[PDB]
């Protein structure tokens, strides 16, 4: 499923930084009960940077096993080296995932032509649908609409998670791609705006703790009921912002612990524990959203 | 050497994308002959993002073997996960390398506290000297002077490669650290200015192809002969700029090939071959520098 | 009228830089015939910076006289000194203008509190409706949604011309103001997007040469017919961009001369004549729009 | 003097917002006593935006009268319309002022060609020396080094006040102009660095309240005693920064009042009185500097 509210799920960890199966099960059951459309496993929010390839694959497989066919799983498969991305993609072929979320290479700042070649090569070596992920604030590069239009001609490149927060991108990309290419926000604070302009859903951090309100917001938006959706959005807005008061996923993991959805808020270095001021800010945002 | 003209050497490849030993040897002999102070092996210009950890270690060790004690070798050891940076650093413990160049974590955008913990943990697992590397355009995070001061208190954190191009950083950092902490430019176009303000050298892209000129410019700078150093700088300014006409190290590899220093200008995706326009721009810059 | 397509009209000049009444008459008749909602007289596009107060008032009065009640006129009344803005506003009280367009102070960078006091004072001393104008790229300051919400409580502050191009502002402001407060784009390239998110019209540069298509686009948008509006927008998009290929109003004045709407494309220094390359670019954009 | 510590003096006011002669006299005597090199009258810190042209001329002429030949006076003569800048400059022809400080046009964002024509026309209508002033944060335009080179060819264009805070500009400009062209910092926090790179002084906000320290710092810099100059700089750094805690000249006027140098800290809207938090921040900075 590549529309509506899609959660970029946390990778819950025990105190040693290893994946907590019991906590993940609780999250997945929560998303199944709450109407989330799909689960992005080991995206940014899932700490892809700090899991090695084997651990990363283990988390995706554990998420599929636990989902048990009740909700679709999309795997994070991005890398900044094209061979690495291909390799990681092969590990998931015939796994049961419905598609992959593949980020623009980070740190090395490839050209637009390099991005085209990167993603083209990855798509060539799988039959899985691929969702491109643009987030320049993290990567140092910006996959522009022109290049997205070029890539959308590749049969299995089927959408984009656009995390610039620059809402002009929605219709710049839309006019260059076919009607069935999926435009998904990757920026919760501007996501409703993104859907109002023509976007098809959101790959959401906020969905980790407000799954039902997110799912209803995105449905109302898809039906054109923007004023109604905006009422929900306004109650979620402090959380959309304050989940970034310290680096993601530090706040959202604390929030999930505070609601009882995960056993511990542990992360891997260089992510560090939430500050006391951050706990206070995040808690106030949860209360504004009606969640505590 | 953590002073003077330090080359961030290219990782020359054959047409298959693997390290070319004969080319590496030719480069290293070139830097010995030219008066280069040290070699940074598998930094950004060396394609650290697209070598696996074994391949990266092989290049470092080959470069050390080839240097044959004639020129000190600093290993690139950065990673965006602390565990991984520690693993990489441990590969070089008791190897012959003189120190490590370790970039701020990329993509995951840690806090300053996270940066402090990351570099502190890496330093604690080696006796090797550590040179911090800040390059926010590539990483999405900025290691600010205050945190550099906190880190400079750790015994074996001994300097910084400052690649913001923001020359105010030189004295901001210098006032917070001891007199023996090394300040190195990571930005060739501003590096002469950086030394004029108090910096101690440059880790240079330009030195790959103008090694003698860079070493002469840095010596003049260290001696306080800025006007003579600027004449050299002016001849190299178009190269300093045009080596980024396409993404580093696409132009510098081509330049090395054109100068006969390497056998091929091959890179690994998502870096792609230089465009025709880019060849012409770089060739004009080489001609301005009197290298061609 | 404060909705739909509102033109920020050029101030046509003869070769000596003085206002050309015959050219202005032709423009005004064109806007009356073409369905433009209103005329903003001596806005940015009308070269407010380079007319003195008397000339500025003369152009507004000439525009009212020529409009002869057939189209509403809004006067540019902004200044960077609050006393100056008050003074200029008094010159128009009982003139026949329907309202004023008042820019945030430029150059002096007042605080948000300073902006509040500025605009509050101006509104106090007139009964004319006031439209706030935010354009940070010109002014060096940014009138934020919070302050817009404060000002919208003042009875005769009735809307805003929002020229950041940052589409998140639409609903940030909307949620803080009453339903009757007018949100107008001041950025033609993002205006349709701005209306799709809840904006009520556009104060347009493009309208100077594409008045009928602009008027129909903004009507379709107001009716919710965004796909239909977007077809028009796509034909206008090169013009929305290329009217800024050199500083506004250099390109639009040339375009108006090329269509025969004004006798000369003369501007006042520091605006200078269009370059040949700029003529070529603008002409291609006019042809894409179907206007030549 | 177009070297050393040049104060951008406040225009002290009474409670009605008009120039306070007794306060101006006290300031000017203070700068004579302190070793200030020159006074810039009705620059940015002098509130040029909110004085009318007659009021502006009155302050300049009063400041010249009060200086009584003891200290050279440079008049602020910028405008964003060329005709207006020429008019203002002509007011000071054969007056006793030593030169003019003329800012790039603000708000209307001319091209570089426009900037060249603007400053060229102004220079052609006076025999007075012209100091260009670039401050893009306030004006929305950036006078680049190439254009500064073109302008430096005009006989009476003799220097630049460079207020970008981008220290690369010092040597970019210096290589394009003759050895007698003056480079002055417009950014107090970077000004010591600016002189270290080759600049010849500073047009300073800080000198309004730390005149002796600024003059001593600049003399040390001119003599090549950078380390001694930096000790002074460090004591003044919090002031250099905190004089912008609220918009300039709100903090510096309050500081002048607190030091007993002026009778009142009144400004003209849209500048507003200093907040309580701001008073406390500025007072702490004055205490760090040992001025209180
Ligand atoms: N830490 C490295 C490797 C992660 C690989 C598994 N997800 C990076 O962010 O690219
Ligand atoms: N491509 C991954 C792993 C590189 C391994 C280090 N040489 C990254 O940039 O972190
Ligand atoms: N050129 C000055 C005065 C213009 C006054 C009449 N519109 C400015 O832009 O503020
Ligand atoms: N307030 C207008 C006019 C100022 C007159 C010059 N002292 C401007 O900033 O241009
Ligand atoms: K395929
Ligand atoms: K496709
Ligand atoms: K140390
Ligand atoms: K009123
Ligand atoms: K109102
Ligand atoms: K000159």
């Amino acid at each position: 499923m590549f529309t509506g509210s899609i959660v970029a799920i946390v990778t819950p960890m025990d105190e040693k930084g290893n994946v907590c199966r019991a906590s993940l099960k609780k999250l997945i059951d929560y998303h199944v009960a709450s109407g989330t459309s799909a689960i992005v496993s080991v995206g940014t929010t899932g700490e892809f940077a700090t899991l090695n390839h084997d651990e990363h694959a283990d988390v995706v497989m554990m998420t599929l096993d636990l989902a048990d066919g009740r909700i679709p799983v999309i795997a994070g498969t991005g890398a900044n080296a094209t061979a690495e991305a291909i390799s990681l993609t092969q590990r998931f072929n015939d796994s049961g995932i419905v598609g992959c979320l593949t980020v623009t290479p980070y740190y090395n700042r490839p050209s637009q032509e390099g991005l085209y070649q990167h993603f083209k090569a990855i798509a060539e070596h799988t039959d899985l649908p691929q969702i491109l992920y643009n987030v320049p604030s993290r990567t140092g590069c910006d996959l522009l609409p022109e290049t997205v239009g070029r890539l959308a001609k590749v049969k299995n490149i089927i959408g984009i998670k656009e995390a610039t927060g620059n809402l002009t991108r929605v219709n710049q990309i839309k006019e260059l791609v076919s009607d069935d290419f999926v435009l998904l926000s990757g920026d919760d604070a501007s996501a409703l705006d993104f859907m109002q302009l023509g976007g098809h859903g959101v790959i959401s951090v906020t969905a980790n703790v407000a799954a039902r309100d997110m799912a209803q917001m995105c449905k109302l938006a898809a039906e054109g009921h923007f004023a109604e959706a905006r009422v929900i959005n306004q109650r979620l807005m402090p959380l959309h912002n304050k989940l970034f008061v310290e680096p993601n996923p530090i706040p959202v993991k604390w929030a999930c612990k505070e609601l009882g959805l995960v056993a511990t808020d542990t992360l891997r270095l260089p992510m560090t524990p939430i500050t006391d001021s951050g706990r206070e800010t995040v808690r106030a945002a949860l209360k504004h959203a009606g969640l505590l």
